[PDB]
DNA sequence: AAGACTTGGAC
DNA sequence: TGTCCAGTCT
């Protein structure tokens, strides 16, 4: 069992820290900058922490704005750690809202010794035209860290912070960003695009889904991109993202047993395949529940049939049972629950069941 | 496999 | 308010 991440900023490392800045700047106020970061430490959670180190530091160093930031550069290679240096873009968030040019180089210096992901979301979240300019800039920079920075600190959803409801509205703002990137060659961007796109899929799939079917993908950086891009919708057993991801058959019989259940009765799939081919196939089966979540709407999940080869005018049937309970990771809501097959990607019946209260 | 599991914050 | 993140494990 690890230690907690707020323990990251620990009395241990704020001594680091004062340490380091005294190097820099020997007239530091190590003493009252310890003072200042340690007070009720110990209640203080780990962004909370990160943010302490910047407002212990700008409580005891009597420099100005550009001043500081000087010494905050020489800081910035002295950090063990790109985690601990949240606290410099931090700095820039606080302190650098009167100055917006000197800032946005800050960060962009910043973003290459950890991350100013969280602390460009400020000025996107109250200057967002002029934030969104310097960042369409910055997906153009030779460093793949300032790249990464203009996909990952537009995201829609950013894990630990607030989401950017007028992006996460709007895919149109920041699509060109994305299309400066969609080829890069360095893979921490490319994970930052994808992660970006998946959050897009959350609420304009159709928007991504005719996007990347606007992609040249045999570039293997854009290929990779995708697959990453798409891997919600593809667990959803989305037929667009199948087909960009890569059958002669009918059905018969198809039917899920009992059409009404509750929770923790078990279910059965059954169906018979026949081919209209006159030669065997290869087949991949699957089928899909739109579980009913907490809104009430539907998610859905693909699970795994069977892959075989069906001979030609052949016929396989096929069963499955599944046990309907909730488990530590899917938490049943009642309702209707449509359930697809699907072959070789594309949806070939529908039956349902209903999950009782 | 599909599910258990991993930080802790947003919703 | 269980799920997700962005995978590792079986």
């Amino acid at each position: 069992a690890a230690p907690a991440l707020k323990e990251i900023f620990n009395v241990e490392r704020l001594q680091h820290i004062a340490s380091e800045m005294t190097a820099v700047y020997p007239a530091f106020d190590a003493k009252g900058f310890l003072k200042h970061a340690k007070a009720g430490l110990a209640e203080l959670s780990v962004m909370q922490r990160m943010a302490r180190v910047s407002e212990s530091l700008h409580a005891v160093i009597p420099l100005d704005y550009p001043q500081t930031l000087t010494l905050l550069y020489a800081l910035a290679p002295r950090l063990n750690s790109g985690f601990v240096s949240l606290f410099l873009p931090h700095y820039v968030a606080s302190y650098g809202r009167d100055d917006f040019k000197r800032s946005m180089a800050a960060l962009k210096y910043f973003t290459t010794f950890g991350s100013a992901e969280f602390a460009i979301r400020h000025f996107l979240l109250h200057d967002f035209q002029r934030t969104l300019a310097v960042m369409q800039a910055w997906s153009q920079d030779d460093n793949e860290h300032v790249r990464r920075l203009a996909s990952e600190g537009s995201r829609p959803r950013l894990p630990w912070s607030f989401r950017l409801a007028e992006v996460q509205a709007d895919p149109e703002l920041c699509a060109s960003i994305l299309d400066h990137l969609k080829a890069d060659s360095s893979l921490y961007v490319r994970k930052s695009v994808a992660n970006h796109l998946n959050d897009i899929t959350k609420d304009h799939p159709e928007w991504v889904l005719s996007l990347i079917e606007g992609w040249n993908l045999e570039n293997p950086h854009t290929a990779w991109i995708a697959r990453h891009a798409l891997r919600s919708l593809i667990k959803q057993g989305n037929t667009r993202a199948l087909t960009l991801m890569g059958a002669e058959v009918k059905i018969h019989h198809l039917m899920v047993t009992p059409a009404v259940i509750n929770l923790g009765e078990r279910i059965n799939l059954s169906f018979t395949l026949e081919s209209t081919a006159p030669a065997p196939q290869k087949l991949v089966v699957d089928y899909a529940i739109d579980y009913v979540k907490s809104t009430g709407h539907g998610a859905a999940k693909v699970f795994k049939l069977k892959a075989f080869s069906l001979g030609a005018g052949a016929q396989q049937h096929i069963r499955r049972e599944q046990h309907i309970r909730d488990m530590t990771t899917r938490k049943h809501y009642p309702g209707r629950h449509v359930v697809h097959v699907l072959v070789n990607g594309e949806r070939l019946g529908s039956a349902e069941f209903e999950l009782r209260a």
